[PDB]
């Protein structure tokens, strides 16, 4: 197959994949054959991808997006795209604008106590009936959606169809399915800022009405927050819970040092996922990068986790280390396209990694980690399952 193809199956969880490890090795960007058929420039090397983060000719938009090269065929991913590069760049200061003073480090920090309420809440009914249970899909997803949903706004009548419509919002190469969860979300979510434009509470969808008089555009806005820190926080508990379990003695040092903890969080973001981590982008003119030209309209895939792996950078990027240090992963990118809430994630994982040890600290899998499986045609794919016991 030339040139190589991604959708090379699923690889096991926690290793990088002969086929990603080789392209690396190779170049620094090369052209690949995306999952849904078409060319793209995969960038497999840090420096590359730190670079092309910072060239302002990499945007999500496209002279004609419906025919453009396709990383994935899934009809919420297309809608980051525009046809104007100049509505583009005003599009993407305006999001970040709206967003970024919700994470401020007051905020985060103001919402801890309350994120680690509800994390105590979700580990009752995780552990009322004693093992052994299924930490994917009866903690890290639950405790994951409660927090997004305390921090945007989302009543608890409403989470229970969160799940489902979320599920459908991902689903690839299913266009009809992708819409329903759309029309379900979007018509859930822009009702909810009616009521808090009239009402406001302390919520994110509340101050989004302040700056955004259209219901209607709250709607994607607030499903784009929710899909963003879905299935992301829930996959790197899951993760980072098994990397704990094969790694009893760091785990034990992590627990008893906070600053050992954190260090181990950034590990679980560097090399959880090992590769595979891909939001697309378009080039809007030609750019030169090592030693190919990404053409005008070209695809290009930034693999935020393969980066990770990249030799020249890290030394032995295979092993766990919570004490690696720097540790100067891609997990979130950078610059101006840096992940909004990242300060959230993080608290997010510390919290339950702290809370499950501490609780559970028997806590191992009930089966090899080589039986564990991701969901397959799936936007940001997670564990079926994850089964386990203490
Ligand atoms: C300007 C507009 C307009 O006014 C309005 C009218 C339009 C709004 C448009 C809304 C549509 C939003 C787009 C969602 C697409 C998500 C794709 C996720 C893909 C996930 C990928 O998954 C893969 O899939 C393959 C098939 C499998 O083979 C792989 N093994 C793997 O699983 C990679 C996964 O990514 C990360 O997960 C983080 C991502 O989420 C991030 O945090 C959000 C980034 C992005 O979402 C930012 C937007 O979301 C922010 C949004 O808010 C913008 C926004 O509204 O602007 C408004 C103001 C973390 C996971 O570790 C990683 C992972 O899994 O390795
Ligand atoms: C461990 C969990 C997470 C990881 C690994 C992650 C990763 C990323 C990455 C790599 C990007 C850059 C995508 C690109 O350049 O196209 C990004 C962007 C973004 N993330 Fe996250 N994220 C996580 C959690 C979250 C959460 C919890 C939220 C919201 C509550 C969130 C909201 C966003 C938003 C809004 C953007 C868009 C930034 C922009 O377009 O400039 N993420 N994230």
């Amino acid at each position: 197959t030339a040139p190589p193809s991604l959708k090379a199956e699923v690889p096991p969880v926690l290793r990088l994949s002969p086929l990603l490890r080789e392209l690396q090795s190779r170049a620094p960007v090369c052209k690949v054959r995306t999952p849904a058929g078409d060319e793209g420039w995969l960038v497999t090397r840090h420096t590359e991808l730190k670079q092309l983060l910072h060239d302002d000719r990499l945007a999500r938009a496209h002279a004609d997006p419906a025919n453009a090269p396709r990383y994935v065929h899934n009809p919420f991913l297309d809608l980051l795209v525009v046809d104007d590069f100049d509505l583009a760049r005003t599009l993407h200061a305006e999001m970040r604008s709206l967003f970024t003073p919700q994470f401020s480090a007051r905020r985060v920090m103001d919402l801890t106590p309350r994120v680690e309420a509800l994390a105590e809440g979700v580990l009752a009914h995780f552990v009322a009936q004693g093992p052994p249970a299924d930490l994917h899909n009866d903690f890290s997803l639950p405790f994951s959606l409660s927090v997004l949903c305390a921090l945007i706004g989302v009543p608890a009548e409403e989470q229970g169809k969160l799940i489902a419509a979320l599920t459908k919002l991902g689903e690839l190469d299913d266009p009809a399915r992708v819409q329903e969860g759309q029309d379900e979300l979007f018509g859930l979510l822009s009702g909810l800022a009616r009521r808090k434009r009239i009402t406001p509470e302390d919520d994110v969808i509340s101050r989004l009405c302040l700056k955004v008089p259209s219901d209607e555009r709250i709607g994607p806005i607030a499903s784009g927050l929710l899909f963003a820190g879905l299935d992301s926080v829930a996959s790197h508990i899951d993760l980072g819970t098994v990397l704990f379990i094969q790694h009893p003695d760091q785990l034990a040092a992590a627990l008893a040092d906070e600053k050992l903890m954190r260090g181990a969080v950034e590990e679980i973001l560097r090399s959880a996922k090992a590769g595979g981590s891909v939001l697309p982008r378009y080039a809007t003119a030609d750019v030169p990068i090592g030693d190919v030209t990404i053409r005008a309209g070209d695809l290009v895939l930034l693999d935020f986790t393969l980066v990770n792996f990249d030799r020249t950078v890290f030394d032995e990027p295979e092993l766990f280390d919570i004490r690696r240090a720097p540790n100067p992963h891609l997990t979130f990118g950078h610059g101006m396209w840096h992940c909004i809430g990242a300060p959230l994630a993080r608290v997010n994982l510390r919290t339950a990694y702290t809370l499950l040890f501490t609780r559970l600290p028997g806590l191992r899998l009930v089966r090899p980690v080589e039986e564990l499986r991701v969901l397959s045609g799936q936007l940001s794919a997670g564990l079926t399952e994850l089964p386990v016991t203490w």
